[PDB]
C-alpha cells in the first residue's frame, strides 16, 4: 500500500487510525464495480460468515450463498448434522427464497415464534404440498395462543409460476397487501417465496455456485485428534472449502495438521490461522495452506488482550500478512474487528482477499439464536464466542482441565428495525465497498489494492463527520 | 526486550500502550509452563501481596503461601503480633485449609459474621476438639440472631482422614449437599477442611516452603529509627525475606538503612525501593540490596502524581530498572498499577522477576477488612493506602508535623460473585500468564523475557477486542 | 530544563503531558525546603492571587499576605477604594487574624451572613471596643431572624494577651468548646483572634513584609488612557508592586505603556503581559519590564481558543519564556491553568519564579463573592472573568463598541468542606511543592529548576494513579 | 419458671441494665445495646462495673474486636437506697 508523505507513525494502526484519500476516477456508478474475489473461494462478494454456532446455520448459509457470500460451518459439529445442512443448502433454488412452512394443525404460538425465522414477514401454510393461505403477525394478534392454524383467517396470496422474470413478479406485487409472492412448480407444489426487494436483489447479486451449479458452503476443522480423517470426511460430505481454525496458528501442531490435510490431496482450498506476523504466514503457506487467516485479538468476544496482553492492531497485521502472502503468491483473510462497512473497505484496501464477519451478523433473523425482546420491547439476540473449541486440547481430570479454561463471553446484539435481515446488512456493506471503489477509481478489488492511497489521522480526526451510530 | 521496527515513541509507555506479538511456539498446553521465579524469594508463582494493613493478614498469608505466593507483613506492626502471625502461618498444613471454627455457646450473629471470613462457605462446630456439625448461611436464616449455635440444626458433613489422596476426597464430594470435606487426625481432632476446588488446586499449585517445609512469609521495615535492630528482631521472629519500603528510595537515608541491614549478615534476601531510574537501582544494588522495588506513582492509592507531578509510567520504568539490575546481576519487582492479568504478563515480559499486587486483593474474603454490603446488597470491602508509614519521619509538634502529612486515600473494592476468594484471582492471573507464555512460546519466565516481542498501540488499539469489565 | 533521552515530541506540551522523574536526594523532610522567591516580589511562597474582582479583596489580601503570598488588586478599581484597602492591609497584625466584629444591636440575619466571611467559624461581639461574647452558627439556629445580637446567648471565650507565644495559645485551646482565642491589647480592646490551626501556621509561614514591616500588596493597571499617571498615583497610594495586564502583551500600545511607566523611576518592580513567545518576552524586558507575565488561553474563563483559536499550551510557553528571560536576566510568572498543586510544581520546575492562581481561590470564604448554597445545600461561590477590562479600548457609540465585546464567562466553584478557607488551599499547594522538591532533591526553587528532569507521557499515563478528584 | 423467678428477683426502683463481659464481641455489644431503653450497657468484671458501652464508642471500631478494646467511658455511681 501507499501512504502519504511523512505518515510513518511509531505504532501499529487500527481501522480507526486510517483513512482513504480520493484519487482521479473514471468509474461512473457503483454498479460498474466488480466485487468478485480472486482467492479461489468462489465468492462473488468479499463477505465471509465466521464459523460460530451463534452465527452459522442453515438459513444463514442459504441466504448468504444466494447473494454471493459463503458460510463456514462451526468446527466439532456432528457429521450427520453437517451432511443434512449441506444437502439442504445445495437443494435450494438460486433465485427463489425458502419461506417458513406451517401445517393447519400447528399451534398459533408456534406460528408466531416461527414468523421471525425469516425476513419475509409471513409464513406459507402448506397442505398436501399445496399452499392454502398465509400467516402474518396481524392475523395471530388477538387470537387464542393455543388455537389451530386452520382457525386463523388465512389471507390471499399472489401466485406466480417458477421461472417467471423477476420484473413481472415485482410488477404483480405493486398493490399486493402482503409483499410476498409464492412460486409454484408446474406440478403445483410449493417451490418458494419471492419479494419485491428479493426480486430487485436477484438482478444485482450473482450467487456463488460450485461446478454443478449449487450453492457453495464451507466447514471448519480443529487441530485436536485426527485432523486428516475429519477433513477427509467433511470433504466427502460435500464441503467446498476447508478451514483449520485455532487460537494460535503459529505452532507446531497447526503446521502438522496442515501437512496432514494437504497430504490427502482433497483438491479443496485450505484456510489456516490465525497469525498476525509475516513469519507465521510464510510458515503456514509453505506447510500447504492456500489462504492464511489473519487476526488475534480484534474479535468482539476475544479476551486475549485482557487476559494476556497478546495481540496486534488489525490494520498493520493485515497489511503485513497480505504483503508476505502476495510475495509467496498466497491470500489472506481479515477476521474480527468489523463493525461498519468502513472496516471491510479498509481491510480490502489493506490487501485482504476476503473479510470474515462474525458477531455483527448474529443480530439478524437468519442467525440460529432465538429472538428475544428487551425490557422496552426492542428485539435482540444473544451472541457468544467459540471459547475452548478454538483452543488446543474422569470427572476429576475434566474439572482440572476446565479450571484454567477461558469463560464463554456473551453480549446483546440489537436488531435494526430497517435492517432486520442479513440481506440488508449485505446491501449496506456492498454499497460501502462500491462507493469506496468509485472514490478510489478502481473497477475491481485488485485495482482497489493497487491504486489506494492511505493516510493517518489522530483521535479527533475519527470523530470528524456525522456522529457514528 | 525487543520492539517492532519503527516502534520508538517519544514518550514513556504504560501497560495500556503495549502489546505482545505472538511467535512460533511448541508449548502444547498451559500446564507445560513452569512459573517458578529465580530471584531467590522462593515463590513458585510470580505473585506477591503488598505490605498493606488492608490486604496483608494471617488468612491471606496462609492462603497465598499455600498456592505458591508470598505475603509481606506491613511495617511498624507490633513485634508480638508478627510473632503470632508467623507461628500461625508456619503451623498450617500444606494441603488442608484452615476452616472457621465455632463453639456451641457462640451467638448466631457471630457465626453469620464469621461465615464470610473464608471462601469455604461453611464453618465447623468444634466441641472438645471434635467436629460435631456444620453451620451454613441457610441454617442461620430465619433464626433468632441471639440464639445459640447448639440451637442451629447442624448439618451432616463428609469426613475423611488426613493423608487421603485428593482424588478420593473429590470423589466423595460428588453428591455431597455441602461442598466441604472435614479432615480428621488419627486421634480424631479437627485438622482442617477441603473442597472439590481445593482438591483440584492441590495438584496444580506447589506451595512455597522454606528449608524446614513450612509456608514462607515476609515482613517489611521502615527507614525511621533503628532499622538494623528491627530487621534483626524480625529475622529472629522467623521471617523468610525482608523488605525495606519507602516512598522515595533514591535517598541517603535509604542507602544507610540498606548498609546497616546488610552489615548484620542475616542471610535473608533484601528488597528495597522504590526507584524508577537505572541510577537508583545501581545505587540500591551496590548498597547491598538483592532485589529492587520498582514503581512510584502507579499505586491505586498513591496521589503523588496529583500532589506533586512526580512519577513515571510503569512499563518504561520497569524495563529500565530490569535492564540495569540484570546488568549488575540483580532482580526487580513490579509494584502497583495491576488491575488485570495483562498487567502481570506485561510486567513479567518487561523483565521483572515478581509482580507485587496491592489493592486488587483487598476485595476478597481473606482480606483483613470487614465485609460490607452496598445499598443494592452488593458485597464490598474498603481499602486504604499506607500514607505516612511510607514517609520519612508534644501535641503541638504532633499537629505541626501532621499538618503537611498526606491524607489517607480510600476506595470501594467490589467482590466478584464468582471470584469472591483470593484463590479465584490467583487462578485468573496464573491462567493469563500461562496463556501469555504459550502464545510467546516459552516454557519458563526467563524464556518469556528472552523471546518476547513488544509493540506500541494507540488509544484506539487498546479498546480493540471484547469490552473491558 | 532536561528531558529524558528520546522525549522530543512534535507538539507543544501541557501540564497533563509531563511528569517529574525522581533523582538522588538528601533532603530529610519537607520543612528543610526554602520556598522563597528570587524575582524581587518579596513573596516567601510562590503563590500569587490573580487581579480579578471575584478573587482579589481586602480579606483575601490580608490572609494571603500573612502567609507569605501577595495579591494584585484588580485594574480600573477606584483610587479611593484602593487607598482604603492598602491602609487596611498594612494596618493588620503579622500573627493575629482579624475576626468578624458585631454590635449588640445588629440583626441575627446579619450575624449569620457575616459568620461565613472568615474561616474562623465565629464572630466576636464588640461593645465600646471590648469583647463581650461570641456568636456561632449553633447560637443563631432556632432564633428569630429579626431578633437582636444581645438576645443571642453569647458564649464564653478564651482570652490571651497579645504577644503571647503561639504554643501557649495552642495549649489553652486544647479543651475549649470553641476553637478561637481572642487577643486583647494591654489597654483591653480587641486586637484580633487566633486558632489552633493559625497558631500552628504561625511557626511555618513567614509573612511577606515591606521595608517597614507591613504586609505587602500589589495593584494592576491597564494600557488605556494615561498609564503613567495611574501608575504614579497607585505607587503613591502604597502599592509594593505594579502589574500592567492586557490580553495581548506583544503590541505597540503595551510597549509604550511600559516605557511611560519606567520613565517615572518609581522604583517598584514591573510586571507585564501576557506573551507566550520568546520574542515577546525579549520585547517586554527591553522595554523596561522586570517580570514578564506568561499565558494566553489557559485561563479558566478565557474563551480565546474557542473564539479565535489563538493560544498555546502552558508548559511549552512557560519554559520558552523562562529560558528567554533568564538569558536576558529576567523572570516570568505562570498565569492560568492551575487546578492542582501538580500544576504549580510543574510551572516552578519549568523555570517560572511565581505561579499566579486565579479562579481556584474564588471558591473560598475570603473571596469577595457572596456565599451561595446549591439545591443540595452544598456551599458554592460564583466566579467570573475580567472580560473587557483586559481588552484595548453617546449611547449609540457605546452599543456599537459593545456589540463585538466578549461576553462575561461564569462558572460555579464548590467549597471543599475540609478546605473552606484559602489557608487550607495554601497548605495543600505548599505541601505539594515541598514534596516535589524533596523528590527532586532540591533545597530551594533555583535548585529545583536546575536539578529537575522532565518526561513525556501519553493520555493513559495521566490516568495512572489514584482517581483524580 | 425462669421468667417468673427473674421478674420477682428484680428491684422495685432500679432498672436492670444490659450487662457485658470484656471478652464479648463488639457486634454482640452493639446488638445488645438496643435491648433496653437506657441507651448504654454496663461492662461487668467479677461482678464489679468497670466501664460503659455506648453507640458512639462502637462506631468506627472493628466489629470483631473485644469489649476491652473499646474505650470505656466514665459513669456516675451512687449507692442503692439513695433518694
Ligand atoms: N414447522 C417448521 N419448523 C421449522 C421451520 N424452520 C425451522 N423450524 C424448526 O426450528 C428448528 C430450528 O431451526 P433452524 O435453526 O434449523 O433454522 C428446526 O429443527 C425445526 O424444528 C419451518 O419453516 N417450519
Ligand atoms: N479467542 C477467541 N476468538 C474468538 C472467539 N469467538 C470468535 N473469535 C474470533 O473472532 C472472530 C469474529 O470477530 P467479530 O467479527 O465478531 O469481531 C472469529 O472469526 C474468531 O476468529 C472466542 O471465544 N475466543
Ligand atoms: N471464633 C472464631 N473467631 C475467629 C475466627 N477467625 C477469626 N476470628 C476472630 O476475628 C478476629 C480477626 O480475624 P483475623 O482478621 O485475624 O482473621 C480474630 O482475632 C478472632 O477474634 C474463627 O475461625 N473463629
Ligand atoms: N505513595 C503511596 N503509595 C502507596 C500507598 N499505599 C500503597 N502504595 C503503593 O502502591 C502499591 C500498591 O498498588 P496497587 O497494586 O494497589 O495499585 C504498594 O505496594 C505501594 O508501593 C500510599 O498510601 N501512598
Ligand atoms: N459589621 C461588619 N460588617 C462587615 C464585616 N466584614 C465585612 N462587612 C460588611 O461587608 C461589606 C463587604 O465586605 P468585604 O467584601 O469588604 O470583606 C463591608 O463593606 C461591610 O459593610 C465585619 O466584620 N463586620
Ligand atoms: N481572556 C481572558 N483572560 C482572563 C479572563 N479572566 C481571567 N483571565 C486570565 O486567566 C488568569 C486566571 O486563570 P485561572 O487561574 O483562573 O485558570 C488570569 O490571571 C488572567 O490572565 C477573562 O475574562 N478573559
Ligand atoms: N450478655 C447478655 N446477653 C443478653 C442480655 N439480655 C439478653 N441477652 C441474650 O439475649 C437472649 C434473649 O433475650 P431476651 O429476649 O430473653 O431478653 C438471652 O437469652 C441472652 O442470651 C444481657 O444483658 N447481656
Amino acid at each position: 500500500v501507499r501512504f502519504l508523505d511523512g505518515h510513518t507513525p511509531a505504532y501499529d494502526l487500527t481501522y480507526n487510525d486510517v483513512f482513504v484519500v480520493p484519487g482521479r476516477s473514471d468509474v461512473a456508478s457503483r454498479f460498474d464495480v466488480d466485487l468478485s474475489t480472486v482467492d479461489g473461494s468462489g465468492t462473488t462478494i468479499p463477505v465471509v460468515v465466521a464459523n460460530m454456532t451463534a452465527v452459522a446455520g442453515r438459513r444463514m448459509a442459504e441466504t448468504v450463498a444466494r447473494r454471493g457470500g459463503i458460510v463456514v460451518l462451526p468446527q466439532d459439529l456432528p457429521i450427520t448434522a453437517v451432511s443434512e445442512t449441506v444437502d439442504f443448502v445445495k437443494s435450494r433454488d438460486l433465485v427463489v427464497d425458502t419461506p417458513v412452512t406451517l401445517s393447519p394443525e400447528d399451534s398459533v404460538s408456534d406460528a408466531n415464534a416461527l414468523l421471525h425465522k425469516r425476513a419475509h414477514g409471513a409464513a406459507v401454510v402448506v397442505f398436501e404440498g399445496r399452499p392454502i393461505g398465509l400467516v402474518t403477525e396481524a392475523n395471530c394478534a388477538g387470537v387464542d395462543r393455543f388455537a389451530r392454524v386452520r382457525d386463523i383467517a388465512l389471507s390471499d396470496f399472489v401466485t406466480a409460476p417458477v421461472g417467471t422474470d423477476p420484473r413481472e413478479v415485482f410488477d404483480l406485487l405493486e398493490h399486493a397487501p402482503i409483499d410476498v409472492a409464492v412460486m409454484t412448480a408446474p406440478d403445483g407444489t410449493l417451490a418458494g417465496v419471492l419479494t419485491r426487494t428479493g426480486a430487485i436483489r436477484a438482478g444485482i447479486y450473482t450467487p456463488a455456485v460450485d461446478a454443478k451449479g449449487r450453492l457453495r458452503i464451507a466447514a471448519a476443522v480443529g487441530i485436536n485428534g485426527d485432523v486428516g480423517a475429519k477433513a477427509q470426511a467433511l470433504a466427502e460430505a460435500g464441503a467446498d472449502l476447508l478451514v483449520i481454525d485455532t487460537a494460535h496458528g503459529h505452532q507446531a501442531k497447526m503446521l502438522d495438521a496442515i501437512k496432514a490435510v494437504a497430504s490427502l490431496d482433497l483438491g479443496l482450498p485450505l484456510v489456516a490461522g490465525n497469525v498476525v506476523s509475516a513469519e507465521g504466514t510464510r510458515d503456514l503457506i509453505e506447510a500447504g495452506a492456500s489462504i492464511v487467516k489473519v487476526g488475534v485479538g480484534p474479535g468482539a468476544m476475544c479476551t486475549t488482550r485482557m487476559m494476556t496482553g497478546v495481540g496486534r492492531p488489525q490494520f498493520s497485521a493485515v497489511v503485513e500478512c497480505a504483503a508476505a502472502a502476495r510475495q509467496l503468491g498466497g491470500h489472506v483473510w481479515a477476521d474480527g474487528g468489523v463493525r461498519h462497512p468502513r472496516d471491510v473497505a479498509l481491510a480490502l484496501a489493506a490487501g485482504a482477499s476476503n473479510v470474515m464477519i462474525g458477531s455483527w451478523f448474529a443480530g439478524t433473523y437468519e442467525s440460529p439464536g432465538d429472538l428475544l425482546f428487551d425490557r422496552d420491547d426492542r428485539p435482540y439476540k444473544e451472541s457468544y464466542g467459540m471459547a475452548s473449541k478454538r483452543a488446543v486440547a474422569s470427572s476429576f481430570d475434566r474439572a482440572r482441565k476446565g479450571l484454567f479454561e477461558e469463560g464463554i463471553s456473551t453480549s446483546r446484539m440489537s436488531l435494526d428495525p430497517a435492517r432486520g435481515g442479513v440481506e440488508d446488512l449485505l446491501d449496506h456493506i456492498t454499497s460501502g465497498v462500491r462507493s469506496t471503489c468509485t472514490y478510489v477509481g478502481a473497477a475491481n478489488l485488485p485495482e482497489l489494492h493497487e491504486k489506494v492511497v492511505l493516510g493517518v489521522q489522530s483521535a479527533a480526526g475519527f470523530a470528524e463527520g456525522h456522529p457514528l451510530p
